[PDB]
């Protein structure tokens, strides 16, 4: 009758025999482990071999390892302040063909009022104390020997002599401790607000034209592993590694590998800019934030914006990411944020949104993936929310984990054998009523809204030709996200 | 299952985990606060 495993059967000695078995001993679906893997770029010490993954679990052992000011660190830093829980893995990307530089910073002038002047290099607050009557080859000295007091800074410093007539010009030169596309940063000043640049100082940053390519993630993504890696951070945007990534992400998230892994990016530059890209990449397994004149460089949003919804996704996978937001991230100034015209436009054209609310804190809006056209043109909807794909994710996974556990070692058969009460057998019918109540295992925590119309369309027969698979058709009924909200009020006075 | 924010469904570590929730706070609707514009010339010499 029993199929008793591990136990002799045909055995003659009087005792007892007792055995543990894990079929039918999981409830649910354990809680999948969230990891994200980032594929960015390290310099100067760079402990770690490039094309290696590390298990990074601290900025300064981040910075001790992939080199202070480098990608890498300062990513892995934005990340590991937003989100502890996640298991993080870091992937460095050696170096990329260009140049060093990122260009040059006037200061000319002979200022008389008592204040301080701020720099806001790639972000991080620079603070120069300006007296009365200093040249502005003072203020340039101060600040390059300010600049080499912060190593956090991924740019060093050098102040370059005048050799001009002007005796306060003075001007100070900027290198990238790594050479790629995202080297260039903003060297914007009088960001925030109540404060003032002194009165007698003219200040400009010319950024030195160049195209300077990133690595090329070939062996990268051939080294990273088995793992799932539900999230990828992906700072570079240049073709090439999208192509690779989308080939490698392709692979994964088809039928057999059985890996999920979804990535996420941001964008700095125009509109025109991040309307092109989204039109051009049309990839459902990618989705990108555009920013337009980020003070900051573009890989710490990817990063802070990866943690975050790394986060909400594993709490809850069809939980909508309105009104979670990018902690410590600091907003595009006023004046050069898009409006709702051009949030609208933009979440049409494939790249997702953001919203600056009061408080100069960062929200997410509506993460959307990058797939608007379908195979023969047409547009399918059925890709927009990322938490299409993240649930797909997570169904696909719990499903496996119930399969592979509940039914190992089984013997299926047609729905009319008469298979005794503990004998290992799965008819059709059998798998279709565990389906059922595994479906409605994950509807009690929502996630699959209707049930009926899953019942009516749920199709499992055994495979006519060949034997040992069942063809199961199941409609996805994937639950929707409280995203819009229209009310006309027709007023009856 | 209630849905929860900031508390991952991937802990383990045996410490109680409270959190405060802002939704669902608020009854009724706030009184607006009354805003008034008005389209006024100034004259001469007006530091505005």
């Amino acid at each position: 009758d029993i199929s008793f495993n591990a136990i002799p059967s045909d055995v003659r000695v009087p005792l007892t025999y007792i055995e543990f078995d894990n079929s039918n001993a999981v409830s649910g679906t354990p809680a999948p482990r969230q990891r994200v893997l980032m594929f960015g770029q390290s310099g100067s010490k760079a402990s770690a071999a490039p094309n290696v993954p590390v298990r990074i679990r601290s900025g300064s052992q981040a910075s001790a390892a992939f080199g202070q000011g480098s990608m890498l660190a300062l990513m892995a830093d934005a990340f590991l302040n937003a989100n502890r829980v996640a298991e993080l893995w870091c992937i460095p990307q050696g170096n990329g063909t260009g140049n060093a530089a990122v260009g040059e910073i006037s200061l000319s002038g002979t200022a008389g009022e008592n204040g301080s002047l701020v720099t806001y290099i790639a972000g991080q607050r620079l603070a120069v104390s300006v007296a009365a009557g200093a040249t502005g080859a003072a203020l340039a000295d101060l600040l390059v020997a300010r600049i080499k007091g912060q190593p956090d800074l991924p740019v060093t410093a050098e102040v370059r002599a005048d050799s001009g007539d002007d005796d306060t010009h003075a001007d100070v030169v900027l290198s990238a401790k790594f050479t790629g596309a995202l080297s260039a940063v903003d060297v914007r000043w009088n960001y925030y607000a109540g404060e003032t640049t002194p009165y007698g100082i003219i200040t400009a940053f010319k950024a030195a034209s160049g195209k300077n390519g990133n690595p090329d993630i070939s062996a990268s993504i051939a080294g990273m592993g088995d793992l799932q890696y539900k999230y990828i951070v992906m700072p570079y945007t240049d073709e090439p590694n999208l192509n690779l990534l989308r080939t490698e992400l392709q692979e994964r998230w088809g039928p057999v590998n059985q890996a999920d892994g979804f990535a996420v990016t941001v964008l700095s530059g125009t509109y025109g800019d991040i309307s092109t890209f989204g039109v051009s990449r049309n990839d459902h397994l990618i989705s990108c934030m555009g920013i337009a004149g980020a003070p900051e460089p573009s890989y710490l949003y990817a990063a802070t914006l990866c943690a975050v919804a790394s986060q909400a996704l594993s709490i809850d996978p069809a939980r909508p990411l309105q009104t979670l937001t990018l902690p410590g991230r600091m907003p595009p100034a006023v004046g050069d944020r898009f409006t709702w015209s051009e949030r609208n436009a933009l979440l049409f054209d494939g790249i997702s949104t953001f919203n600056v609310n009061d408080g100069g804190e960062m929200q997410i809006e509506r993460m959307i993936t990058m797939y608007r056209t379908n195979k023969y043109g047409d547009s399918d909807p059925s890709y927009l929310n990322v938490n299409t794909i993240a649930t797909l994710s997570y169904l696909r996974y719990s499903l496996r984990t119930r399969i592979t556990q509940k039914f190992p070692n089984y013997k299926l058969a047609s729905d009319g054998t008469r298979f005794a009460t503990g004998q290992a057998v799965v008819t059709p019918s059998v798998i279709k009523t565990e389906l059922l109540a595994l479906f409605e295992e994950w509807e009690n925590a929502g996630l699959v809204e209707d049930f009926d119309t899953f019942k009516e369309e749920l199709y499992v027969a055994r495979n006519k030709d060949d034997k040992d698979r069942l063809d199961v058709l199941c409609g996805p009924n994937l639950i929707n996200q409280f995203r819009i909200f229209a009310a006309q009020v027709q007023f009856i006075l």
